C-alpha cells in the first residue's frame, strides 16, 4: 500500500546522495587517526559499514520494489535478514562507542582516556564485529526465517518458540543497553560541562530511526506470547531503520572545517 509506497522513493534518492557522504566521513577519520585521534576508527568503521550496506539495495529495494515476497525459495529470505539485522545492530554499536568515547574525552578526567591511545580502538572495534558476527547466528536456532506486501526480513510462520521471545531479546537487548548508554553519557556530559549539542544528536538520530522499530516489534511479541491493517506499518517502520544511515554522515560532519577539507580533497 500507500505506506508501503513512498519507501522505494526515499530509497531512490538515499543511495545516490548516501554514498559520497560516507566516503567522506572515512576520508576524515583516517586522516584524524594518522593524526593520532584516538576517535577516527569508529568513523572509519562505522562509514565501512554504511558503504557496504548501501551497495546491498539492489537487492533489498529490488524485492520491496519488485514486489517479491519469496521471489527466490530459500535463498532470498536469508540473506536479506541477515544483511538487514547486522546492518542496524552495526550501527547502533558504532554510536554507542563513539558516544562513550567522546564523553570519556570532553567529560572524564585524565585517569581512564590518558590510557587510551589508538591501539585500544582498534581492539574495540575488532571486538564489535567480532560479536556481532559470531554471535548473531546461534541465538537463530540455525533456522533463522522462513515462508512469508511483506518486505526483507518478513515472513509468515506464526511466531512460536524460535521467533517470539527471541524478538523481546533482541528489542530490550539492541535497543534498551545502546539508547540508556548514550543516554548517561549525554546527561553526564552535561553534568560537567555546565561538541554539546552534537553530543545529543546522536541519541535523537537513533531513536527516530531504530525506535519504532523495537517498539512495535515489541507489541508483535507480547501480543502473542504472554493482523490486517496493522502491517503497512511494518514497512515504515523498515525505512526508518533504513534512512538512519543517510542520517548519520549530516550529523558527524557538523563543525564546519570538514566540510572544507574534503571539498579541498576533492574539489
Amino acid at each position: 500500500g500507500l505506506d508501503s509506497v513512498l519507501p522505494p522513493s526515499l530509497y531512490a534518492l538515499v543511495f545516490t546522495l548516501g554514498l559520497p557522504a560516507n566516503l567522506l566521513a572515512l576520508w576524515a577519520a583516517w586522516l584524524q587517526v594518522r593524526k593520532g585521534r584516538e576517535l577516527g576508527v569508529y568513523l572509519l568503521n562505522l562509514s565501512l559499514s554504511d558503504l557496504l550496506l548501501i551497495c546491498a539495495l539492489p537487492p533489498w529495494t529490488d524485492y520491496y520494489l519488485r514486489r517479491d515476497v519469496w521471489g527466490y525459495g530459500p535463498g532470498a529470505c536469508r540473506l536479506f535478514g541477515f544483511v538487514f539485522y547486522t546492518n542496524l545492530y552495526v550501527g547502533a554499536a558504532f554510536l554507542s562507542c563513539v558516544s562513550a568515547d567522546r564523553y570519556l574525552a570532553v567529560a572524564h578526567p585524565l585517569r581512564f582516556p590518558g590510557a587510551r591511545p589508538i591501539r585500544s580502538a582498534a581492539a574495540v572495534s575488532a571486538l564489535i564485529w567480532m560479536l556481532e558476527l559470531a554471535a548473531n547466528a546461534p541465538p537463530l536456532l540455525g533456522e533463522a526465517i522462513h515462508r512469508d506486501h511483506t518486505f526483507c526480513y518478513e515472513s509468515y510462520p506464526l511466531s512460536g518458540r524460535g521467533a517470539a521471545l527471541a524478538n523481546v531479546g533482541r528489542v530490550l537487548a539492541g535497543f534498551l543497553l545502546p539508547w540508556g548508554v548514550m543516554m548517561l553519557c549525554y546527561a553526564g556530559l552535561l553534568r560537567a560541562l555546565r561538541v554539546r549539542r552534537l553530543a545529543l544528536g546522536l541519541p535523537c538520530v537513533a531513536l527516530l530511526c531504530y525506535g519504532p522499530y523495537h517498539a512495535l516489534l515489541l507489541l508483535r511479541s507480547l501480543v502473542f506470547l504472554v493482523e490486517e491493517r496493522l502491517f503497512p506499518a511494518y514497512h515504515a517502520s523498515l525505512a526508518l531503520a533504513t534512512l538512519n544511515c543517510l542520517a548519520d554522515p549530516a550529523l558527524y560532519c557538523l563543525a564546519c572545517p570538514g566540510a572544507r577539507g574534503e571539498v579541498a580533497k576533492v574539489v
